[PDB]
Parts: structure tokens; C-alpha cells; sequence
């Protein structure tokens, strides 16, 4: 399947134990896709002061379309030193490894895989 229905645990930035996926744009996109498939991926909603508390490169989920079965269609865009790799819509948040942090909510997405 080109798309997969996922329910992503929304984490508070100060709870996050592993604050990024790795050290290159290609590694963070790779690791993000692997964690999404393995159900070990969390989502941090972007506000003032969030991104400086997380590690670059960043992996964003961005709205790719205007929502099957409640699930917003999203794709991955990485960012390193103000340059993005990918072009997509509005940010739904930044992806991080999930290692058992208690979420505040769940975000239903349809991920272009």
C-alpha cells in the first residue's frame, strides 16, 4: 500500500527522551519511516520554543492534501540549518522516537509511504 493509517501518540516536548532520529537528512527520514512502520514514532506539536529543545535534522509531517476515515494525509519533510528536503503543506508536528512516554493525545494520519 502507498498509504498507511496510523494513530501517532502526541508527546509533550519536555517528556521526550530521544529528541531526534539521527545525524543526516537521509538518516532521519530513514529512521522516521522505520519507527512509523514499527509503531515506535511519536509526534510533538510545533509551537514557540519547541524546535530548539529537539535535535536537528528535524522530521516534520506536513498535510499533503485537503481526510479519509478521520485520517489527515501527510508526508515527511526533513530540515537541517533552515533547508527543507521535500515540499508539502502545513506542519502537523515534528516526529521523534517513542520509548514509552505518556501521550496527551493521538493524531490519526494517512502516511504516504
Amino acid at each position: 500500500k502507498t498509504h498507511v493509517q496510523l494513530s501517532l501518540p502526541v508527546l509533550q516536548v519536555r517528556d521526550v527522551l530521544v529528541r531526534g532520529f539521527g545525524d543526516s537528512v537521509e538518516e532521519v527520514l530513514s529512521e522516521a519511516r522505520q519507527h512509523l512502520k514499527d509503531g515506535t514514532c511519536g509526534l510533538v506539536e510545533v509551537e514557540k520554543g519547541v524546535l530548539p529543545q529537539l535535535e536537528q535534522p528535524y522530521v516534520f509531517i506536513k498535510r499533503s492534501d485537503a481526510a479519509p476515515h478521520g485520517h489527515v494525509m501527510v508526508e515527511l519533510v526533513a530540515e537541517l540549518e533552515g533547508i527543507q528536503y521535500g515540499r508539502s503543506g502545513e506542519t502537523l508536528g515534528v516526529l521523534v522516537p517513542h520509548v514509552g512516554e505518556i501521550p496527551v493525545a493521538y493524531r490519526k494520519v494517512l502516511l504516504r509511504k
